[PDB]
C-alpha cells in the first residue's frame, strides 16, 4: 500500500489554484469612460465579483468534502490514485459550467451541466468509498478497527497565496514591457528614460508582493501554534482566503479593473477594505481558537503565555493599519494617499521589528 | 525554533508557478494567414519557445540553490522567514527582467536589471547563511556538530503539473462560452444546439487533462520507490518538467498558437513530440536510478523485483505510444489523426488495466 500524502498535496494544489482562477475575469473587466456613470456596467462588475466569491466557496466546499473522504480512506492505491484523478478532473470542470451558466443564466444548459458535474463528483467519491471499504486494509486504523486536517488547510492556503503573488508578477510583466515602436516614440528611443514611466511601476510591485507575503507570514505563524483545527476555524480561513484572492484587484496595474475611471480616494478605500477583510478573518481565527485554547492552541500562546502578546500583535497589525488608513481617507483625505504609501512602507518594518516593539510597549506600560 | 517544512512548501509552490508562467506568452502567439509563409514570424515563435525554456531552467537553478541553502539551514525563524520571503520576491522578479531583455536585447537595461536581480538573490542568501551560522541552533545537527531533498522535488513537480492542468481549464473556459449576440446569430438563439460546436470541444478537455494527470501518476509512482535523489536524476526531472510545461501548447484551443495556420499532421506530430519528450525523461530517470538501485531504489523495484516490470511498463507506456503515433503520421498519415485519438482514449485504459496486462504478457511469454 502507498502513502497518500503526495496525492493529497497534489489535490490541494489543484483545488486551490482552481478556486483562485475565477478572479481573472474580475481583473479583466473593461469600463470605458463613456460608461463611468452607466449603472449597468457597475452592476455587471458587482455581479462578476459575486460570481467569483460563489465559485471560490463552491470549490472550497468540494475540497472540504474531499478532505473528509481521504481522512476516512487514509491509504492510497493505483486504482485509488486514478479515481482521485477522475474526481479532480470533474471538480476542475466546475468553473466552466458556472461560467456557462453566468453567460446564459436563463437557459437550462448551465444548471443542467452544473448538476451533472456535482452528481459526477458524488458518484466518483461513492466509488472511492466503496473500493476503500471493500479492501479494509486501505482504511484508517480507527475505521478499520469534526477535526480538520491541518496540513490540508495549510496546503490550500499556500496555494491561494502563491497564486495571488504570481498574478501580481504576471500583471507587472505586461505593464512595463515596451516595444521598439513605443520606445522610439514616447522616449525618442532612450529605453533608460522609460524608467521615468516604468521605474516606479515595478517598484510598486515590491510593495504589493510584500503585502501578500506578510499576510501569509501571519497565517504561517498562527498555524505554527495551532493543535486542533475546528470547523469554524476552517470556515473563517475560507473567508480569509476568499478575500485574499481579491488582492490583485486592489494591486494590479494592467488589469482592466485598474484602468477603469476612478479617484485616488476610491482606490485607496477599496484596497484598505480588501486588506482589512483579508486580515480580520485571520484575527477572528485566532480569537476563536483562544476560546478553546486547551484543545486548539499550544501552551506558549495561551493567555498569559510568552508568545501570546506577540501573536496577537502579529495578527492585529494589518487590521489596525487598514482601519486607520480607511479612516484617514475620510478625515484626512488630502493626505490619505501619502498615508497609504507610508503604511505600505512601514508595515513590513513593523513586522521585522515586532519582537522589539512588543517588548518596548510592554515595558513602557509596566513602568507607567 | 519553528519547523521549516511549510515555508519550504510555500517556496516550492511559488517557484514552480513562476517557472511555468513563461509558457503563457508562447500560447498567446498570433500568426495571421498572411504571415504563414513569413519566416520572420516562425523565427520569433521559435525564439519565444527558447526564451520559455531558458527562463524555466534559470528559475529551476534558483530553486535548486534555495534547496541547497535550506538543507544547510534546516530550522527556520521569524527573521529567517522574512528573509526567505525577500529572496522569493527577488526570484519572482526574474521573469520581468528577462522579458524586458527579450523586448530590447540590444539595450543594456535588460542585462543590467538581470544582473542586479541575481546579485540581490546572492546577497539575500548570503545574509540567510550568516544569520543561520551566527545562531548555531538554527543549523542542521550534522552541520551544528550531493543528495537532493525528495520532498522539494516532489512539491516542485506537483506545482508544475497542477499549473499545466489549470491552464488547460482556463483555455477551455474561454473557448466555449458564447454570448447572447453570438448564440442568437450562429444558432438562432438555441444554446443547446451550440453543443454541436461546443460539445466535442470541452470533451477534448477531458482527453487533455488525463494526459497530464496520468503523466503525474507515472511520476508519482516512480518517486514512491525512490530512496535517494541524485543530481543527475534532478536534472532529468527538470528536463521532463520543462517539456511538460509545453503540453498546453499542444492541447490548448483558444491559444493563439492553436489558431495558427496548420495541418492535422503537423499538429499531431507536435503533440506527439511534446508528449514523448515529457515522458522519455521520466523513463531516463528510472533507468538512471536502476544503475545504483542499491542506493536509489526500494528493493521491490530492483532487477528481478515484484514491482520491477510493472514500474517499467508504467513509465514506458507513454513514450512507446507517442513514438508509434509519430511513426504513423509518416507511414499511415491518412489515419494518423484517428490513431492519435485512439491513443488518447486507450492510454488511460492501459493504465487502469496495467496490473492485469503485465501479468498476462508475462504468463504468455513464459508459456511460449
Ligand atoms: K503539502
Ligand atoms: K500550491
Ligand atoms: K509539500
Ligand atoms: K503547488
Ligand atoms: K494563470
Amino acid at each position: 500500500i502507498q502513502c497518500s500524502q503526495r496525492m493529497l498535496s497534489f489535490s490541494d494544489a489543484l483545488l486551490s489554484i482552481i478556486a483562485t482562477v475565477m478572479i481573472l475575469p474580475v481583473t479583466h473587466t473593461e469600463i470605458s469612460p463613456e460608461q463611468q456613470f452607466d449603472r449597468s456596467v457597475q452592476r455587471l462588475l458587482a455581479t462578476r465579483i459575486a460570481v467569483y466569491l460563489m465559485t471560490f466557496l463552491i470549490v472550497t466546499v468540494a475540497w472540504a468534502a474531499h478532505t473528509r473522504l481521504f481522512q476516512v480512506v487514509g491509504k492510497t492505491d493505483d486504482t485509488l490514485a486514478l479515481l482521485n484523478l477522475a474526481c479532480m478532473m470533474t471538480i476542475t470542470f466546475l468553473p466552466y459550467t458556472f461560467s456557462l451558466m453566468v453567460t446564459f443564466p436563463d437557459v437550462p444548459l448551465g444548471i443542467f451541466l452544473f448538476c451533472v458535474c456535482v452528481i459526477a463528483i458524488g458518484v466518483v467519491q461513492a466509488l472511492i468509498v466503496g473500493y476503500a471499504f471493500h479492501f479494509p486494509h486501505l482504511l484508517s486504523p480507527q475505521i478499520q478497527r469534526e477535526p480538520l486536517s491541518k496540513e490540508r488547510v495549510e496546503a490550500f492556503s499556500d496555494g491561494v497565496y502563491a497564486i495571488v503573488a504570481t498574478l501580481l508578477i504576471l500583471d507587472i510583466c505586461e505593464d512595463n514591457v515596451p516595444d521598439p515602436k513605443d520606445v522610439k516614440e514616447r522616449f525618442s528611443g532612450s529605453l533608460v528614460a522609460a524608467l521615468s514611466a516604468t521605474g516606479p511601476r515595478f517598484l510598486a510591485y515590491f510593495g504589493s508582493f510584500a503585502t501578500v507575503g506578510l499576510l501569509w507570514f501571519a497565517h504561517h505563524s498562527l498555524f505554527l501554534h495551532v493543535r486542533k483545527a475546528t470547523r469554524a476555524m476552517g470556515l473563517l480561513n475560507t473567508l480569509s482566503l476568499a478575500f485574499v484572492g481579491g488582492l490583485p484587484l486592489a494591486y494590479q496595474q494592467t488589469s482592466a479593473f485598474a484602468r477603469q475611471p476612478r479617484d485616488e480616494l476610491e482606490r485607496v478605500r477599496v484596497s484598505c477594505t480588501i486588506i482589512f477583510l483579508a486580515s480580520i478573518f485571520q484575527l477572528a481565527m485566532w480569537t476563536t481558537a483562544l476560546l478553546h485554547q486547551a484543545e486548539t492552541l499550544q501552551p506558549s500562546v495561551w493567555f498569559g503565555g510568552r508568545e501570546h502578546v506577540l501573536m496577537f500583535a502579529k495578527l492585529a497589525l494589518y487590521p489596525c493599519a487598514s482601519l486607520l488608513a480607511f479612516a484617514s481617507t475620510c478625515l484626512l483625505s488630502r493626505f490619505s494617499v501619502g498615508i497609504f504609501h507610508l503604511m505600505q512602507i512601514a508595515v513590513p518594518c513593523a513586522f521585522l521589528l515586532l519582537r522589539l516593539l512588543v517588548g518596548l510597549a510592554l515595558a513602557t506600560l509596566r513602568v507607567l
